[PDB]
């Protein structure tokens, strides 16, 4: 009751950039993803909206944070629980009041709860210049999003699993289009057109009359939920420096275990991969220079003024990390 008491504290913060995360993680005894999600459906009141038995979302969601792999550093169930927090945080932006639908909130939450799950710690480029049965499987086209999708949707299928159960044959058809759209997205081959697309919204960006953002079709409502996860993939950078940190220590960990399997099939190491040659502090400020911040800017352009301390807060850590190369 103890452990129990301080994890329902800590919990108390889900609405906010910043969660403690790592520390949730601790004090579920390693089930962030399951919690979190819990926490943020019983917020949303999508257990009551969509007919969710709570035994059944519990059910789920511990299966699904089973496949995440406890042995891989950055991709792991922690990272999915960050993605579904952020991309909740981001949901309540005033500038999307209203504007999506629950089947909608629901795709955005599921998918970002599964849109790593049963990662292997090595990237797409990997998995083809090794010949790796993933890359066979899905034929070198976003092959570890096609499979964290077939993994998330196949586990709905398990006992006592299926959380969408009393959707309507038309509600299920929809999310799960949405879903795929969404999750697909993540593959960061999509980033630049992604980003390009965003970019035309924001200098047309049309707003109703409350001043939120007018959203009249499909194309432009699944964009805007597409980068919207994105951003939250993207988040770690923006985050408080503590949190951020971390996340570069795990992803610079696992980079190195993917180019240590590289050294030893005699394959040329991968970018940042090289643990004897690798600036973790150049490639962050490169990182935030040529891909989270264009992506994070803009979206902050979509939400203005909404976004101001997330990119601040980006901004800041640019110059921390910058500032650490001299
Ligand atoms: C974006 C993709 C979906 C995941 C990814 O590749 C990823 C996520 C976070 C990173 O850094 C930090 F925020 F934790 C990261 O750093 C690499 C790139 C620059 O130097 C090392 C890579
Ligand atoms: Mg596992
Ligand atoms: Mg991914
Ligand atoms: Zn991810």
């Amino acid at each position: 009751t103890e452990q129990e008491d301080v994890l329902a504290k800590e919990l108390e913060d889900v609405n906010k950039w910043g969660l403690h995360v790592f520390r949730i993680a601790e004090l579920s005894g390693n089930r962030p993803l399951t919690v979190i999600m819990h926490t943020i459906f019983q917020e949303r009141d999508l257990l009551k909206t969509f007919k969710i038995p709570v035994d059944t979302l519990i059910t789920y969601l511990m299966t699904l944070e089973d496949h995440y792999h406890a042995d891989v550093a950055y991709h792991n169930n922690i990272h999915a629980a960050d993605v579904v927090q952020s991309t909740h945080v981001l949901l309540s932006t005033p500038a999307l009041e209203a504007v999506f639908t629950d089947l909608e909130i629901l795709a955005a939450i599921f998918a970002s709860a599964i849109h790593d799950v049963d990662h292997p710690g090595v990237s797409n480029q990997f998995l083809i210049n090794t010949n790796s049965e993933l890359a066979l499987m899905y034929n070198d086209s976003s092959v570890l999003e096609n499979h964290h999708l077939a993994v998330g949707f196949k586990l709905l299928q398990e006992e006592n699993c299926d959380i969408f159960q009393n959707l309507t044959k038309k509600q299920r058809q929809s999310l799960r289009k949405m879903v795929i759209d969404i999750v697909l997205a993540t593959d960061m081959s999509k980033h630049m057109n992604l980003l390009a697309d965003l970019k035309t919204m924001v200098e047309t960006k049309k707003v109703t009359s409350s001043g939120v953002l007018l959203l009249d079709n499909y194309s432009d409502r699944i964009q805007v939920l597409q980068n919207m996860v994105h951003c939250a993939d993207l988040s770690n950078p923006t985050k408080p420096l503590q949190l951020y940190r971390q996340w570069t220590d795990r992803i610079m960990e696992e980079f190195f275990r993917q180019g240590d399997r590289e050294r030893e099939r005699g394959m040329e190491i991968s970018p940042m991969c090289d643990k004897h040659n690798a600036s973790v502090e150049k490639s962050q400020v490169g990182f935030i220079d040529y891909i989270v911040h264009p992506l994070w800017e803009t979206w902050a352009d979509l939400v203005h003024p909404d976004a101001q301390d997330i990119l601040d807060t980006l901004e800041d850590n640019r110059e921390w990390y910058q500032s650490t190369i001299p």
